[PDB]
């Protein structure tokens, strides 16, 4: 058969073309996660300060403190949202990589595939990195809290 | 009438225990499967190296396995934080209501019991928070070992 | 001529890892003596609900108590090996003034001796607030011991 | 189970006995180190007060004093730790046989068990503070000697 070498051209640009969206997808993944911890990190800014006030104090302050607390949670939630709604389509980014790697490997363009492999792999530790940042911002959140139910 | 207003605020209160209980087990049954899938982690990132392939592939299988565990319990969790959600609204709608009306007692025990309560979940809910910090750093140094290797 | 200069650029190098070792290790007792406070506090927490409740109530709170005391190991484990750490550099920088006056570099000894017993205050004083949060925390346990043998008989 | 409940009843009193000499061996351990925590606490209280006037030689002698002094504290520590594991082995044992004793319907032999553990978990954590509050003196103490 004379289509080998015109398949490994082919899953060369599958590779290509997948490797791109998944840059795309992960880029503007890792940007909704910082985000998303920045509102962690605002909102618990705003529990210590009002944990802060509760001792001595009427309820102009601590009502007012609390209101930008409603904000803040909104925010985060929103910010939530935008970060699972874009998980998704980096994960089927991912997928398609992965099978576009399989394929490279099954028609012997191979280098592709290596290349591929390599990129997810990169991919994969950035995204982790900054959700590691963002695991650790949601607990100190839930430590600000908890400090606050006293 | 404030017979009324303290029967929905102690019918409310046992709602919101009972809601309460089957959200933390959910949490913590949600936080065993993020330990195991950790040490998986752990496990597969020291056979790198010392080992190859189909060492690491059975083991993979079971890291596998354990997330579609750790998936379904967050499921399950996902859909009693819901209900907990409405429980919650109901208590503080019912306290409310036994304000108005002058059901001050019945009123201050349920603001009480709603405050307790969420510091009982915001306190499973960080142990959560920690093993899912802990199963991130479980997973990076797995990525960087086997780039590496 | 020199030897000054090269026993200088010792105790500003020691100096330097030192100051570092010792801001891990202070934060690194922080962390524990909160954990130790946070421990304290749920055995409050369990302690109040002896007596008019339900095992919903006390088998959470104490799944929480399990897990927290995890923590204050772990917390205490990562102390501990940061202490060593530490040491390393403060036998460093004793020595390193040592070497500093031998040489009749005497500002350089003098500031790094300072520094050395400065840290050693800062490490001793966190180390002080960690062993009263350890003692309230076995004074929160024997109340919640008294309280559930008392609740029995 | 004609038969059963004599073996468990064999497991109840032989992890009770084995908990009450752990727990008293324990006991001894923490008073021991306890000891050993305020004399090194009085040594440096003793050193800080010669500082000043004194020459170095007393105080150098003292301060070799409190050298052998601390690798005492620390050998009991050692000590302490050691007997502490064994110690939580046998708590371990006997909450399984309490355990065990109610699942084969005897269950007074449970309540006595359950209220042995708590009993010296008590003695134990009483000990623990008072060497707490022995390690919070030697710390106060270290940092008055601070080079004052």
């Amino acid at each position: 058969l004379s289509s080998e070498a015109l398949m490994r051209r082919a899953v060369s640009l599958v590779t290509d073309s997948t490797s791109t969206f998944l840059s795309q997808t992960t880029y503007a993944l890792i940007e909704a996660i910082t985000e998303y911890t920045k509102a962690v990190y605002t909102l618990t800014s705003l529990y210590r300060q009002y944990t802060s006030l509760l001792g001595k104090m009427n309820s102009e302050e601590e009502d007012e403190v609390w209101q930008v607390i409603i904000g803040a949670r909104a925010e985060m939630t929103s910010k939530h949202q935008e970060y699972l709604k874009l998980e998704t389509t980096w994960m089927t980014a991912v997928g398609l990589s992965e099978m576009a790697a399989e394929a490279a490997y099954q028609t012997g363009a191979d280098q592709a595939s290596i290349t591929a492999r390599n990129h997810i792999q990169l991919v994969k530790l950035q995204v982790e990195e900054v959700h590691q940042l963002s695991r650790k911002a949601e607990t100190k959140l839930a430590e600000a809290q908890i400090e606050e139910l006293r």
